[PDB]
């Protein structure tokens, strides 16, 4: 229909220049796709009252960031509890129940040159606690990573690292950081006081870039709605930064003093919610997916080369998602890598896969939790159904869409090797 | 995984090249093709080629179709060439390394405004005697192409029609004449008498342009190699035009008197052999495949969806092969449009579809003989499995290799909507 | 590397690394983005202008010098508060401030004076107030006029003809604040001079999250027309109370200068704050990095691209000036002008190189202020006899403010754009001129 | 009307492809003919009145094969070309300027042979304007041939013939030091197996165009025009994609030496060249030279890339320019403009020369000269107006892009103007 193609800036994504896809963007073009860049809200008195943590779950809340600079690991306890009490809320309804991340950001090292041992103490709380991932602050090189990673212990293999460039010198090491780290956070805050102000912008699209050609995480952050801590309505110049980092490429955005301490948490999320969800329609997908296959590297995984099969399938026929199995969440996220204008939607049973994945844009995780099928195929079948249905349930399809299934030739991790062009019936 | 020496060979660093200029700077005469030569040879009968004996040679030198020239001899001439083209290629049948289907095309004597008597008597013919294609000569208009389906009888609405366009109205109707039509042959003989000589050029590449973009087959036919009818070697001019032809984007070349009345028949087909894999190793596949994307329109059918995404997925690991189940043709013809590097090893049980696939571009055709397998599911492995070993036998694939199988999720034609990346074990 | 290997063997490895010249040289947007680098600093001059609006914190003498030599090109006034009296002293104390510097004139820089009128309120077109403040304008001489919630090709009509017989050399800018300004963007672009994104009204006619769609969409259209666009409204804020600004204003000014922005704003920043001199510093720094940082290879490919053929040789001139100034790294183009027109046109396809405009019209001067990387020299010495000699003094006035400036050095190379006759309209010579 | 003709809706499109379904049969050339032809004279193409009708018919480059004939028998052949060539000076605003290239008989079984040192003697005597170097293999095989020249011969054009698999290996270090380069496909074709000699050709067509400096294809392209009145479909098709490919130069050997249609040979490279040109998918290949051709702050080099670009804005019917050596025009050639580019040149042999690059027409200018400089500049300029309308390059209401310098002498062009015609 006319009306589909007129939606979700579909004209200048249509467009044969990035001038023209300018021109043609549209305030009437609605946005239709699922909200795909994750929201991180920082944990604090305003939002640790498990009926306002319901409300920011519903807001859009994806992940909750407990920042170990304040309160002592008896609070941190409680956060954790309060989080969990809210989102195990909605586990009665399976095909609703959304995931959510608990990540916990460390203090830093201070005036100290490593791992300080306040952060040894906190990262095996975290550990001992199951939290999902680390952000480390003031990452300035490999060993740093190599540091928290060992803090973290062998039961904490599963945990992933996201490590901070808050200084100059992470920013010049950025890409030996970037190979041993899950993936980054761009902390403007301290990055603005240890760099000239005017400079972060650079420092921020050009990791945000370098992440975007690694398929590592990218997460944006620090005073992003900053006056919505007192006021009920941001800046222009708050709602062009949020619009703006997610053109630039980032996987998510966050909330600090807007969630932990304001007056608005729950419409500080919503904000993020409603921006994030037009600039990702704005995205010029024909310039950026040709990009993004030209630079990266041929690759003789198999996962790797079903995910690109499948993003090329998607965009071909509109595909309104790409449902995919996963246990640890990697080909979701290799599926994420090549941006796809289609919804992921990534089936798993592993809770903490769940939880992970809202790292990467465009992945909307559903915990799958019935025992195994005697019957493998029937058991992969009864998944991608769920997909479907839960799909269904949420508005991401409809009868009549079409949906690429991303699956595996046998059980277990790492052999994701089939897509399958299925219509919703 | 690869080696140095792997990406040296087939015009490699020529492909990589980020610019059309640097592609034909980065030629080199020292990188040897290693890719079967997808260019099907269609070579003219006659009496330099009509002995069982010299078809043999024929055959081994790389003909893929047998053209008979309805515009002389009779119709007993012509059922002898076919029988004798019928035992030079079952010559071949007890072993699996030569055998090659070969198709038979029969080629009209032409037009008075339409459908000539004689036409109508040979067309009747090539029915009754089981040919593959008809090369309709002469055609001007859509009416024309019509008139070729209708006198195909009721047995005969499987045959290929090719339009020859030779005159200037054909050109000028040419997109309503390959709306109807299954391909077209660029007939420079008449076309360089009806318009100038000096402007055949535009009317080839126009033509191979648009049934590149319609994903339908072209021929170049005439004169390509006109001085070994006396001389052993061609000229300089010859040799280019072969390779331009191929260049252009020609599905398949012909020889005409080369074949049908010179001195050097075998000779002529393994020179266009050569030529074509030098040439087809050239392409710069990196523009071709965007530009192909690019003009295609969005479709939601599962196998144009799927064919895509397999010669992406190809691209990207450098596969081998790409194994495609058909029973007509129509999976492998979409999966050779969007020009692959990899061979398209298309297994069927039709003997009719395994002989019309030489019509497109890279189809190495390979026909399945076993009888069905209860289990469905079987059948299709056990399909695989021969095109596998085939490809194996035949120096296409190697343990360690990796293809991509295209497969559909029920059987009948239809159906296409699988691809997997597969580990030659 | 073969395409940059002789000049870089002639001008240095370190010319290379400033000025975002590497991210310039990449061959697709995300491998620029991969190559931008924090310690690659600024070379060339500030091309944004920067627009501050005039209040009690940056009225008097003494501060206007501070802001001009801070970076202010254009002062503001806002016609929404005080009186005719205090806008005349306001504009007074502006020409005071810029004149004390015309006394060198191989240095002196113009600065435009802004009307932005109070708007219709709650009527259909020009208000009887608007109107007033419109003569007042003609009478003291303003060099632009921001014009308030423009809805309609007629609205503009109106403005002009407010402006009466004696002010047709008044630009009008028409601040696009509602949906309808949107949706009838073309037929307003068509009859206006430029476009302000009036982002604080806009804000609140619609969807806040939609603000920055209509901001992209205005300034490409404006890019594509070589009609200058103007960001505006809660900029930094902040800055109105604190002396740095928040980590999403320094990002929104950035955006704004690498959307296409020929001019970025200051309202409550400069006219009531506490750091009007450091507001207008901060929009100075950002808005030099982000300049750099601008894709040019993309850009300029896709301005040709859009743009259509032309046959009018001051447009054949300047595209050929701007290719030839990037095939050799020019360091300026100087281009003589009367109305600022062949300066516009040189503008529109966004050089590297500073366009140096030399012009005998002080009204001129100030204007081309809103046209980006146009820095203008007010030429005031009498005609030499013979014409040619005239345009060769004028010509090396320029090289000579250049090098007292620190655009131009000994060695570099210059592009030199030239008309065939005196009088506007005549553009359509380009010269390759070697500094000593 | 206007955007009908020349292929202009296939300049239009948006991609490769695009651009070659909008190839039109029905749309005719209108841009003068821009890649030279090179005709071999012998028994069949002698005589002054012979040599008449190959120059009408648009052979720019007599070409004397030193492999056959005696001195006094190549002397006899220049003294025959230059009447024929004169016989036209009568008529200043269409007088064409035709080079004389020496081919040489080549190294046989040795470096530079004896007799090559006796013939490029030979040349330089009798003022022939090219060498074409027999089987360059190395460049100190140019650095001998430029030796053998002389001192007088320092002005000839030296344009290397590759015809091994050595010349095609080290043609990095050949083309460096010469001026040109010959596809020398007759014996590369039995160097090298026959199949290959397109990649060679392609390869040697895209590194010239990149160094901005001439490539010539030769051998066999019309064959079949030695015994027949209309050459194959393949030869049609491999001079068009010579031409596509990127060459300045196409050349004829048996064809005009000793065939039975030299003139038709001449014309039907003509015609063909003509099509071909049109079809140049410009959008591509302009951005493409543009992306590739490296900075520069020679002002001959910027103000050439500035010119081209003014061009292409306004569909300039011609680039004026003024030339002592040819060096500006070349430069502008580099570039592939649709424009013609009108070089008007006072050097005789430069007006030869320029016909190794493409879409280059030298006009020699012999009016009388001007007192003052700037006037005797404008007049020049004015010639070469005069001589594009009445050769039809020109019209009334045209824009032409102008390229001068800002002193006498070679080496200072530093100007371009966008001028309108009457
Ligand atoms: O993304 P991951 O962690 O590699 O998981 C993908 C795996 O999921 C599956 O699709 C389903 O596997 P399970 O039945 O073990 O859940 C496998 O075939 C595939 O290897
Ligand atoms: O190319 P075609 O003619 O559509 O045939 C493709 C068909 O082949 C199959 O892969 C195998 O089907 P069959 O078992 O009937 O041969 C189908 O699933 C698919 O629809
Ligand atoms: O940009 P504008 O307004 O067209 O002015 C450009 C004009 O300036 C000149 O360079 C100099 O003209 P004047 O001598 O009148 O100042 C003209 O040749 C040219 O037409
Ligand atoms: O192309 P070349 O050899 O550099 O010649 C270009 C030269 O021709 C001119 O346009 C005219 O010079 P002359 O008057 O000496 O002929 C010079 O200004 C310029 O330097
Ligand atoms: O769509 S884009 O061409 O323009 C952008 C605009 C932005 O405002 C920000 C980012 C992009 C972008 C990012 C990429 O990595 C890429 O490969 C292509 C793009
Ligand atoms: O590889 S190409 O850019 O250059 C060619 C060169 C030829 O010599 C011939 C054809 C092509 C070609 C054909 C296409 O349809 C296309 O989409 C792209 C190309
Ligand atoms: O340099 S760009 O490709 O990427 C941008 C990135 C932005 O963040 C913003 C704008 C652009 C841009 C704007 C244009 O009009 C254009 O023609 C090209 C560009
Ligand atoms: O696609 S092209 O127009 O772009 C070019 C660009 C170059 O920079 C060089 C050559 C070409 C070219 C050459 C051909 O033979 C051809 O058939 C097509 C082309
Ligand atoms: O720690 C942080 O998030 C910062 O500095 O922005
Ligand atoms: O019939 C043919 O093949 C022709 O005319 O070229
Ligand atoms: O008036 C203004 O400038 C606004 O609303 O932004
Ligand atoms: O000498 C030649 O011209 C050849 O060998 O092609
Ligand atoms: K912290
Ligand atoms: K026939
Ligand atoms: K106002
Ligand atoms: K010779
Ligand atoms: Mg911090
Ligand atoms: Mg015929
Ligand atoms: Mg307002
Ligand atoms: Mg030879």
């Amino acid at each position: 229909g006319t009306a589909f193609f007129q939606q979700q800036q579909l004209p200048a994504a249509m467009a044969d220049t990035f001038l023209e896809h300018l021109c043609l963007l549209d305030i009437d073009s609605e946005p239709v796709a699922a909200r795909s860049t994750s929201i991180i809200a920082t944990i604090g008195p305003a939002s640790r009252s498990v009926e306002r943590l319901k409300e920011m779950i519903k807001a859009g809340m994806n992940i909750a960031r407990l920042n170990f600079s304040h309160g002592s690991h008896e609070y941190h306890a409680e956060s954790i509890a309060n989080v969990r009490e809210a989102v195990e809320s909605f586990a009665g309804s399976p095909l609703s129940y959304r995931p959510v991340a608990i990540a916990l950001d460390t203090k830093g090292p201070g005036s100290g040159p490593g791992l300080s041992e306040q952060d040894v103490r906190d990262l095996r709380f975290g550990v001992e606690h199951g939290v999902d991932i680390v952000f480390a602050s003031f990452v300035r090189k490999a060993s740093d990573v190599a540091a928290v990673r060992a803090a973290l212990g062998p039961e904490g293999h599963g945990i992933k690292i996201i490590s901070k460039i808050e200084n100059h010198e992470g920013v010049k090491r950025f890409d030996e950081i970037l190979e041993v780290s899950d993936g980054i956070m761009v902390a403007r805050g301290d990055l603005g006081i240890e760099i000239p102000a005017e400079k972060v912008f650079l420092a921020q699209k050009m990791m945000i870039g370098r992440c975007n050609l690694a398929g590592k995480p990218v997460v944006c952050a620090t005073q992003m709605l900053e006056s919505m801590i007192t006021k009920p309505r941001p800046t222009r110049a708050e709602t062009s930064d949020v619009a703006n980092a997610v053109l630039d490429g980032a996987d998510c955005i966050m909330l600090s003093g807007e969630t932990a301490k304001g007056n608005f948490p729950v419409e500080a999320v919503k904000m993020q919610h409603a921006i994030a969800r037009e600039a990702e329609a704005a995205v010029y997908h024909r310039q950026l997916f040709e990009e993004l296959r030209r630079a990266a590297p041929l690759s003789r995984d198999p996962t790797e080369v079903t995910a690109i099969g499948a993003v090329e399938a998607a965009f071909k026929c509109c595909a309104a998602a790409i449902i995919v199995l996963t246990t640890t969440g990697r080909s979701a996220q290799l599926l994420s890598r090549y941006r796809p204008r289609a919804a992921v939607i990534a089936v798993t049973r592993s809770a903490q896969a769940a939880r992970q994945v809202h790292l990467c844009r465009g992945v909307f995780p559903l915990l799958y939790r019935e025992p195994p099928e005697a019957i493998w195929a029937d058991d992969v079948d009864r998944r991608v159904q769920f997909g479907i249905e839960s799909g269904k349930l949420r508005g991401f399809l409809r009868v009549g869409d079409l949906v690429i299934v991303v699956t595996g030739w046998r059980p277990g991790s790492g052999y994701t090797n089939i897509m399958r062009v299925l219509s919703i019936s």
